[PDB]
């Protein structure tokens, strides 16, 4: 509330830039367990190149389509929390409606 002079941003682009703002050995760790349960598969096995080699707009677009763009973004932050990735998540969350997740 109050302060902060930043125009409107893009939510979808926030997930791509955020998920990429973290190391592959991080996003995968969460998606490995978080997605495993929260979601019902829909991607290849262990692959650190999924983030480093490939791109976020590619892996993200597939994830959002897997179960949904909604829980998709949440699956990133929700699992990123236990990782202490509040650094970049600070905005991403406030840009994807963190209120949706506890």
């Amino acid at each position: 509330g109050a302060m902060a002079m930043a125009k409107a941003r893009k939510p979808r682009e926030a997930l791509l830039w955020a998920l990429s703002d973290l190391e592959e050995n991080d996003f995968k760790k969460l998606k490995f367990y978080l997605r495993d349960m929260t979601l019902s598969e829909g991607q290849p096995p262990l692959a650190r190149g999924e983030l480093e080699g490939l791109i976020p707009v590619d892996l993200a677009e597939l994830l959002i389509s897997k179960y949904g763009e909604k829980e998709a973004v949440k699956v990133v932050l929700k699992g990123l929390k236990v990782m202490n990735l509040l650094e970049l998540v600070d905005q991403l969350s406030h840009i994807c409606l963190h209120d949706y997740r506890e």
